[PDB]
């Protein structure tokens, strides 16, 4: 159909910052994660490199996407597809060419795909403060992020869902640990310590001629992948403004629906979640100034100059949101 | 028999309590009766308005979720750690250092710190792709699980012994209990001991001679090492208790190696009953783990723990002279 023809040409932009991820979401019938991951796996030749049967991959992605809540405005399968594709671009960057093995690449993309699976649309602090089953299970520590990992790995055990079946013993173990360290690092309560170590690595960065980056142990491979997926998760303000604003509308609706769930239980309303005292534009400027821009500036230095366009878009969008404040 | 149990329970403030007799005399309820006795002794039911029937009901529910078919990590071990932590809290070097809430957290954490232990290591649960290691992403799999169970059972019928604590009290106790139990993971032992060595070398005492602890970081860290010491307190106990603990942990290890054999996996250290020496295990366990830990704790509370440290070294030299 012309229906599938357009999705296929929209998917040609899969290597580009600013992929039309919302139209891909509509064209695929609300399967952006499955089609974007399939494309990225086709693009990186990962099915052959790891002997993943395509119907096993599709079956897993469909199951994985099924476990993102479609009634959650932001932390849904579109956000996962976006973080997947954003990590996929951040991996093709010139300063990181052939720095990561086929396995580590598989870790970064897989972690991005599962990094928010089964997100209920409420924050860790909410889950802790409501004495939820999730916070009880995980002892208030990275509650969501531990749950995303647990579901993402668990779904591999469903019928014809083990996309890692033809990986070796040690490969499965190394992939498992890397995905764990990556997704656990998406917890915003670790952002400051994560950013400090990224600065420390930047202060002492070592590069070849041409500008490819040198890491040596594992404690530096994983932290770059940690900050990369952390950057991809915090990449909305660096996307074209029309994309950024649709993400802003979605995160605010999800915040507000948490604030209503909070107000109806008579709880303290978390920052950003009260629709009756919100300042969406000022909040985006502060969020950029204090969180997103320090992160992406530090990432830009580490990969100089490959992330300049990304950083440029972020500062354009900051200046714009500031101008919407009268 | 209730008269004899009550008399053994008079030793609740003593190192070397006959915890195994109390297990027998209480109908395999050492955790319930020892916790109840300690709560009475410390007057915790009235301090925190804990109703007596609620306490007994939770304690027996908690004790039930320890496995009676696990040789070491069972309700007797929990009662032992509870009572050992109880004695360590009463040491003169810590008089009036800790609040009633921190005392409640340390004792409660000791009670739940190994609940629903299946008798196999974290590494075994990771290598066998267990549902527990799956749930907890291979990090402190048992310890996170003990915490989840211990807090979960407070929700059963008339089991919330914290129902009359204030909300911030509950919030403060919950965080302290989590920090304490997660520190019982032996993978955390070296860092926990390095911190304790740092605290000993930078030690501060008030006007009295009592340990000085400004902040949460130092206070929770002492409680972590305290419960960690109580958890690793078998070789410091009188030899007839120590040996029974050693027989139990060896049998639990051997059972883990028997399942490792029924799967062709590499057999964990000290789990191969066909290549195990109990005497060498105890000597290495004391020399590398228990004596470094207890010597450092003895420094922190010097000289309060001299008899405990003397008993550990005597039990060391009992192995030395008999191997
Ligand atoms: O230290 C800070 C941490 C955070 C922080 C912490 C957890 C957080 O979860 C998010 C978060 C996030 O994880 C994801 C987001 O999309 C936002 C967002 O859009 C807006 C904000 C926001 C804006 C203004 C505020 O006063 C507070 C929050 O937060 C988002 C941000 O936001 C700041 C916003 C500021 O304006 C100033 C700060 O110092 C901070
Ligand atoms: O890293 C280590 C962890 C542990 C460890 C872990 C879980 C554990 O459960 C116990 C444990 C415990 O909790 C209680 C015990 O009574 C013992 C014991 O008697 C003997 C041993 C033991 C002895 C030698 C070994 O090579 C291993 C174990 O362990 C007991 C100990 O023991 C060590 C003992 C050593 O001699 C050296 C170590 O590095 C370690
Ligand atoms: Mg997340
Ligand atoms: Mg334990
Ligand atoms: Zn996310
Ligand atoms: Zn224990």
């Amino acid at each position: 159909t012309e229906q599938e023809d357009v999705l296929a040409k929209e998917l040609e932009d899969v290597n580009k910052w600013g992929l039309h991820v919302f139209r891909i979401a509509e064209l695929s019938g609300n399967r952006p994660l499955t089609v974007i991951m399939h494309t990225i796996f086709q693009e990186r030749d990962l099915l052959k490199t790891f002997k993943i049967p395509v119907d096993t991959l599709i079956t897993y992605l469909m199951t994985l996407e099924d476990h993102y809540h479609a009634d959650v405005a932001y932390h849904n399968n579109i956000h996962a597809a976006d973080v997947v594709q954003s990590t996929h671009v951040l991996l093709s960057t010139p300063a990181l060419e052939a720095v990561f093995t086929d396995l580590e690449i598989l870790a970064a993309i897989f972690a991005s795909a599962i990094h928010d699976v089964d997100h209920p649309g409420v924050s860790n602090q909410f889950l802790i403060n409501t004495n939820s089953e999730l916070a009880l299970m995980y002892n208030d520590s990275s509650v969501l992020e531990n749950h995303h990992l647990a579901v993402g790995f668990k779904l591999l055990q469903e019928e014809n869902c083990d996309i890692f079946q033809n990986l070796t013993k040690k490969q499965r173990q190394s992939l498992r640990k890397m995905v764990i360290d990556i997704v656990l690092a998406t917890d915003m309560s670790k952002h400051m310590n994560l950013l400090a170590d990224l600065k420390t690595m930047v202060e002492t960065k070592k590069v070849t001629s041409s500008g490819v980056l040198l890491l040596d142990n594992y404690s530096d491979r994983i932290q770059v992948l940690q900050n990369m997926v952390h950057c991809a998760d915090l990449s909305n303000p660096t996307k074209p403004l029309q994309l950024y604003r649709q993400w802003t509308d979605r995160i605010m609706e999800e915040f507000f629906r948490q604030g209503d769930r909070e107000r109806e239980r008579g709880m303290e309303i978390s920052p950003m979640c009260d629709k009756h005292n919100a300042s969406v534009e000022k909040s985006q400027v502060g969020f950029i100034d204090y969180i997103v821009h320090p992160l992406w500036e530090t990432w830009a230095d580490l990969v100089h100059p490959d992330a300049q366009d990304i950083l440029d878009t972020l500062e354009d969008n900051r200046e714009w949101y500031q101008s919407t404040i009268p």
